[PDB]
């Protein structure tokens, strides 16, 4: 019941005893281990906030005051009148932190406690929305010198007045399926794509146009906006050996902006609650460059070094892997944009483990998507067990809003 | 009830039902995962279920099952549990018994390969001399001249647990690890423990990088005694890098046939606490773990001088491009000596092959995703696209500790 992690690498051994506090389930059995699977009323809803507030005063030192037994008092006679309630900004703020905090996916998690939320339950109008999305955008990129935000649209109510954001993430490519079979651009993003140009969208139909946004404000039909292009932050990618490495027409966006998940904090569910950091460097240069269901540039690069593609065995894959990524590093660090890579990010979380484990008696985390898509094992995480289990407040994963919305 | 995986990169879904056979535990609840944790004297009570569990699978197998042989079968099982408190397995038995073992391993990219396994009854052997024979025999017979063949030797089951045969190695050859005044270490680090006992027990180390240890052999749960592999056994591969020509000076070799000592055999309730077992090596294993481990021979840094490469910023990835040439050259370097070796993208893509199958004709192909994505670039591979699910079946392989731990010695 308390339980011990190993680190192989350096024989450190931490004690968890935070996992006691979880509450949700992993999708495992004693029967059976789900790690590597992606995807596994009145009476609800006060428990759930007396576990926040619970945690919140005893964050702040005043549990078991006065203002504590107030504040549940409070909270407890509004559940019973209006069926929901009503988070303080302390308490929203407190919250969000710790959605992040819990992430156990999220390997840049030393930075949890420095998140600068954007408090926008005043929203009532798709248009209210694009412009705080637009304020989030140009503070969140701030020049390149990227701060991490979250803005908060209104809770959901009775789930027919939904405030959603379509797009996964504010700012991504378009992806155009061909009738020469193939596709151009991004072919993550094909069937929202599709989704813009059914609600109105003219499409440039580039292999990298920036989607325009879909926003659903009070349940109502989502409404296309353009970003201003002023915002958008881009940075063209080339080699610091290979001169002609810039002749691939390769670039990206600095603001890694995911937009589609669901914010749950003591019971009460924000579904539309974009966040943003910056990016590791092998989310561009790994999975978006060269996953075979996406941008999947490896061979033509491959041809560019002349590699012998003939046999697997010569690594040429790898090779160029591995120059793709330092392309990727050095033009953001060229262009002064904030970005980190996978060996400074995984030594970070491993501090941030230890931090955790010594001020809060553990940390989840999911092996599985913390250690990085190259050189896992010359990261420090793959040689250190950890714990997964599911605590609140947390980041969800909901239905895509078109499978749903009843138009 | 139906289990189902997804690849995310081809949208091919799978159905398990095969879980359902499962009754070891995980170590994960439906509040933790433990996914990722290393490592998370039997009653006549306990013995007979398992045997005809295992005797009941053996016989689906050969389809005879609920025939006069197969009944005939349980009903000796039983009696000879019930009179000597255990019972001896027939070679077909056993054959059977290893190769599914194999099969049932979660964590082996290689399965694909689980039907051809030379299975060697060693269960006449009585003496530590006897042991060092077979397994000679086992080295000579797998190595093949480079050609490498799947094999494994199987001792004498335990039977009260003070009796066992143990072979003390973790690995039939493996290098010497020597740690210095210093602090320094000289060989392989993660030997120096085993290699002190070597030492203590009568071993003349030569003291070098690369001195492959001798054997120490456990029968009968007597003392373990030393013996030395005949050199000419044993084959090993000077590492050099098709471009690099000063690669070869930095003195790097490997040996051959990786040979699995220190696990334990599970068939029907048996448990064999020696079964050295062999196949042939995935590229990463040493060009990865054994050169660039931190804990290991750790070569990045040299090699990353040698190619005269960024070493101020880690962001120029000089770790990255320096694994990947070792990675090259280790290849070369088997191929060219024509023993045999697989890369992680040929391993992987294959795995996914007999997953697929195993899926088709099995019913599932339990998969330990963290161990079985290989160390370097993991998601260029097929498997790390791969939803998998881990569960225990028997036969299975078993840790077991080490027995320096536990080893009540004779004097
Ligand atoms: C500031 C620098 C940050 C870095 C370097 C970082 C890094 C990462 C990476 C590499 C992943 C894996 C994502 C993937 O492979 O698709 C991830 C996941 C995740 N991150 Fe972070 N992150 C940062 C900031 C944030 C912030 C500000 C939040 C929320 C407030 C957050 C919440 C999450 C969540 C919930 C996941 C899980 C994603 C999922 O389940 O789909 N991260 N992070
Ligand atoms: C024929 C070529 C084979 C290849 C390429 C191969 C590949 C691998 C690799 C790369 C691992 C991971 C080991 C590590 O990283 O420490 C592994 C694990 C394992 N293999 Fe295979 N293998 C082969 C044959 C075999 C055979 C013949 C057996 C037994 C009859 C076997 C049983 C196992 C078991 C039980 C593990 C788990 C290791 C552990 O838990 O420590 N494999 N294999
Ligand atoms: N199909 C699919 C499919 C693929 C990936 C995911 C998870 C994507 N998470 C993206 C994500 C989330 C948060 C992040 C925070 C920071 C950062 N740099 N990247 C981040 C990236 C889900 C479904
Ligand atoms: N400390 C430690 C520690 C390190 C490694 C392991 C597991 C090692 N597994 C080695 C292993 C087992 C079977 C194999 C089969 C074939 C092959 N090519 N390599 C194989 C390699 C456990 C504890
Ligand atoms: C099948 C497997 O769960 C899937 O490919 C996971 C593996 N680990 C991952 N890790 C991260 N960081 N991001 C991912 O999308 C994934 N995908
Ligand atoms: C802590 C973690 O489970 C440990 O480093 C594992 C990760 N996956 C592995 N995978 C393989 N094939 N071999 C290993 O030794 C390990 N080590
Ligand atoms: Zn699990």
């Amino acid at each position: 019941r308390f339980l011990k992690v190993k680190n192989w690498e350096t024989d450190v051994v931490l004690t968890d005893t935070l996992h006691l506090k979880s509450t949700l389930e992993t999708g495992c059995t004693e029967h059976i281990c789900m790690g590597s699977i992606m995807l596994p009323t009145k009476d609800q809803l006060f428990p759930l906030a007396k576990e926040f507030l619970d945690q919140y005063y005893s964050s702040i030192k005043r549990f078991g005051s006065k203002a504590h037994m107030d504040r549940l008092e409070e909270v407890n006679k509004e559940i019973e009148s209006t069926s929901t309630y009503q988070l303080k900004d302390t308490e929203l703020i407190y919250g969000a932190k710790h959605a992040w905090r819990n992430a156990s996916r999220c390997v840049g998690r030393i930075q949890w406690s420095k998140l600068q939320v954007f408090d926008a339950r005043d929203c009532t109008t798709a248009h209210g929305m694009f412009n705080y999305i637009c304020n989030h955008v140009k503070y969140a990129t701030n020049k390149g010198n990227l701060r991490s935000a979250i803005t908060i649209f209104p809770q959901r109510t009775d789930g027919k007045h939904d405030f959603r954001v379509w797009n996964s993430q504010l700012i991504r490519y378009a992806g155009y399926k061909q009738p020469d079979g193939s596709t151009l651009g991004d072919p993550a993003n094909v069937q929202f794509t599709e989704i813009c140009i059914q609600q109105g969208w003219k499409a440039p139909r580039g292999r990298f146009d920036v989607l325009p946004l879909l926003l659903q404000a009070n349940g109502n039909d989502p409404e296309l906006f353009q970003i201003p292009p002023e915002l958008v932050l881009e940075v063209p990618i080339r080699h610091p050996k290979f001169d002609w490495f810039k002749d691939l027409g390769l670039k990206w966006y600095g603001l890694p902006a995911v937009s589609n998940m669901l914010l749950e904090i003591g019971g009460l569910e924000f579904s539309a609650c974009p966040f943003s950091g910056w990016y590791m460097g092998t989310e561009i240069g790994v999975r978006d460059y060269c996953d075979n269901s996406r941008y999947n540039i490896l061979e033509e690069v491959a041809k560019k070094m002349d590699l012998d593609m003939r046999k697997t065995s010569s690594l040429w894959k790898d090779q160029a892997l591995v120059e793709i990524n330092i392309a990727v590093l050095y033009s953001f660090q060229s262009d002064k944009v904030t970005i980190v890579d996978h060996h400074s990010a995984t030594e970070s979380f491993i501090k941030h483990m230890e931090n955790e484990y010594r001020c809060r008696g553990g940390c989840p985390a999911d092996w599985v998507w913390i250690v990085p898509p190259m050189s896992g094992s010359i990261t420090p995480v793959f040689h250190q067990e950890m714990l997964n289990y599911r605590l609140t407040p947390s980041f969800e994963y909901q239905p895509d809003p078109w499978n749903t919305h009843v138009w």
